[PDB]
């Protein structure tokens, strides 16, 4: 069934329900931006009183293509309801002024700059420990079982595009229009689009497909940055002729010094050459469930 459709966006319903008075959003700082849009750190009356909330909205210098983008992404969101491990839509203004979309605000922000923020005080087996590492190892897979599940594929799976909020949850994002991923340089030229090559499977490099079994397989290099405390992947190589070569001869990554033995099989297996040996998520969560209980007391 699931491994034959997709959801095009441009074909779900925009409920109106979502909309909101846009002369009760005060904007503040800016959190993050690209080419065409920014994500700013605003306060919203009347949303659900004053909250904190972050907005996604196009800038002066955007077309009607990115418009359509956000309308989409505005879409998805809303199909996908709202949920722990996935960072919640709360309304939007489409009309009247600058598209947005506004969703919960997460006060620890993205989890790569926490983790390397939080490297140095990482305690070996407040401060970082294994069980925070596992936690978000957890997390990350249970929010991406339920978008497999939905029948929705990432395709930018990595740990700048995983928040952290209240009691160390995280929430899968994507910064999609408001990341600046010409000055990014994990994301490299391939053909006619910038692409984060080191999280793609091989398939997605060289036959652009993104599935199921390729989001497995940028989790595994996600599991990596996690348990590197935010370190790049593949230190010391560049994207080139050569990188491909090599990922299509069987060459992977060795384990981050402080993922637990069982964490690394995973990441392995994550990296499969043959898509179909990859695990799922829903087995993914099931493996770490059982390591978190192992690795208390
Ligand atoms: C205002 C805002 C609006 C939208 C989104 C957003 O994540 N959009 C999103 C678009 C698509 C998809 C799924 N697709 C992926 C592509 N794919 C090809 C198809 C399926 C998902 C996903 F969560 F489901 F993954 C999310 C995030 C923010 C933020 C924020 C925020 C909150 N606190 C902080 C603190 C610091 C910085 N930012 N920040």
């Amino acid at each position: 069934g699931n491994n034959y459709v997709y959801i095009d966006p441009t074909q779900l319903p925009y409920d109106h329900k979502w909309e909101f008075p846009r002369n009760r959003l005060s904007f503040g700082k800016t959190l993050g931006a690209g080419a065409f849009g920014k994500v700013v750190e605003a306060t919203a009356y009347g949303l659900i009183a004053a909250m904190t909330v972050a907005v996604k909205m196009l800038k002066p210098s955007a077309h009607l293509t990115e418009r359509e983008a956000l309308m989409s992404e505005l879409k998805v969101l809303s199909y996908l309801g709202n949920h722990m491990n996935i960072v919640n839509l709360l309304g939007a203004c489409t009309i009247g002024g600058p598209t947005l979309v506004i969703t919960e605000y997460c006060c620890y922000g993205d989890l790569l700059n926490f983790l390397r923020r939080k490297r140095d005080s990482f305690i070996c087996s407040l401060a970082l420990d294994l069980e925070d590492l596992l936690s978000f190892s957890y997390q990350v897979a249970k929010g991406m079982a339920f978008l497999a599940s939905k029948n929705c594929i990432h395709r930018d799976l990595a740990a700048r595009n995983i928040l952290l909020t209240h009691g160390r949850i995280t929430k899968i994002c994507d910064f999609g229009l408001a990341r600046d991923i010409k000055n990014d340089s994990n994301y490299v030229v391939k053909g006619n689009a910038r692409l984060p090559v080191k999280w793609m499977a091989p398939e997605s490099i060289f036959n652009c497909v993104y599935t199921f079994e390729s989001d497995v397989w940028s989790y595994g290099i996600f599991l990596w940055e996690l348990f590197s405390l935010g370190s790049s992947p593949y230190p010391g190589m560049p994207v080139d002729s050569k990188f491909y070569k090599m990922i299509k001869e069987g060459f992977r990554m060795l384990s981050p010094e402080h993922a637990p033995a069982e964490m690394y099989d995973i990441m392995k297996t994550c990296w499969d050459a043959d898509p179909l040996k990859r695990p799922t998520f829903k087995q993914i969560v099931q493996l770490i469930e059982k390591q978190i209980s192992e690795s208390t007391n």
